[PDB]
DNA sequence: AGGTACCCTTTAAACCTACTAACCC
DNA sequence: GGTTAGTAGGTTTAAAGGGTACCTG
């Protein structure tokens, strides 16, 4: 387990949070995903050797670091292998807060305000706790290895196969392999950077999310990539089945209609 | 006051199709 | 002509993102 894959992953799916209740303040960071990939959590768990997994919620598993003193291992990991997403801003923010706690400054009705001003500029914002602290606040704060991208893709990627309805092809259809990786429109910073990292691939706008889409000859490049740094999780069946199509469709086998049958079969049994 | 854990709710991620364009020429 | 590609439209869940209560101090 490479130490960048972790950041690459946490950049894509981690969740640094500040909660407030009745005022009790506690910091959490958790990765939440489909139960089928509990083992990936377990891989990560054992890697940091801290935190815990449980069933939040249905057909899912959450993993969480909620002890103060275990969060330090995390924070220590993330400074040396910093993060590239706007999530960064959430860490810096999450981290400052952990400072305040490190000193016990948050037992003061004052520290308590220094923390909400942070919380207010976190993932979503102040909710019911807008009128409690209507004194406002705030001020939120280049790919790194390629193990980052393996991590980033293995969580925020999609390896799918395309059966177009070309009325022109003798089969009446086109097999094509696209690779996708979606992210918020606010991360234009990162998406544009994904393109330059490979010097190829399409950037597209949709529903306020952007997609980095990636020509066979390029499709093959990144195929080579995930030999050098592969995907991890259940999601690497989809890669392999995709990868498989990349062979049985790369010796002119995707043009015979005995083969398209074969492809759909493969495709049919992937993603779902 | 710090754990530790049973829950929850929407939405940004993943996943789909089907037509145009610009390609081997 | 036949194959590619770049595009427009989609659907749906697995995330992206939250809570508060319970022991033990
Ligand atoms: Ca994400
Ligand atoms: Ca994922
Ligand atoms: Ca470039």
């Amino acid at each position: 387990i490479n130490p960048w894959f972790l950041t690459g992953f946490i950049d894509g799916e981690g969740c640094f949070r500040i909660s407030v209740t009745k005022w009790r303040v506690q910091l959490f960071f958790q990765i939440n995903l489909h139960e089928k990939d509990r083992a990936l959590l377990e891989s990560i768990k054992d890697y940091l050797k801290v935190g815990k997994i449980h069933i939040s919620g249905k057909n899912l598993v959450q993993y969480r670091i909620q002890t103060f003193d275990e969060l330090t291992i995390l924070i220590k990991h993330l400074k040396e292998y910093p993060l590239v997403s706007k999530k960064r801003a959430d860490f810096e923010l999450f981290n400052t807060a952990h400072k305040l706690i490190k000193n016990n400054e948050h037992l003061n009705k004052e520290g308590i305000n220094k923390l909400v001003s942070l919380k207010a500029s976190l993932n979503l914002g102040l909710s019911s706790l807008k009128l409690a602290f209507p004194n406002v606040i705030a001020t939120r704060l280049n790919i790194p290895d390629p193990h980052w991208l393996s991590g980033f893709a293995s969580a925020e990627g999609c390896f799918m196969v395309g059966i177009a309805k070309s009325s022109a092809s003798s089969t009446g259809y086109q097999v094509y392999l696209t690779f996708i990786l979606t992210q918020h429109v606010r991360d234009e910073n990162l998406m544009k950077c994904l393109v330059d990292y490979f010097n190829w691939g399409r950037l597209a706008r949709k529903r306020n999310v952007y997609e980095y889409q990636v020509k066979f000859s390029d499709v093959e490049k990144l195929l080579s990539f995930f030999d050098k740094y592969p995907i991890l999780g259940e999601k690497a069946k989809d890669l392999q089945d995709f990868c498989s199509v990349s062979d049985l469709m790369k010796s002119k086998t995707h043009l015979t209609e005995e083969g398209v049958a074969k492809i759909r079969k493969i495709k049919e049994g992937m993603n779902r």
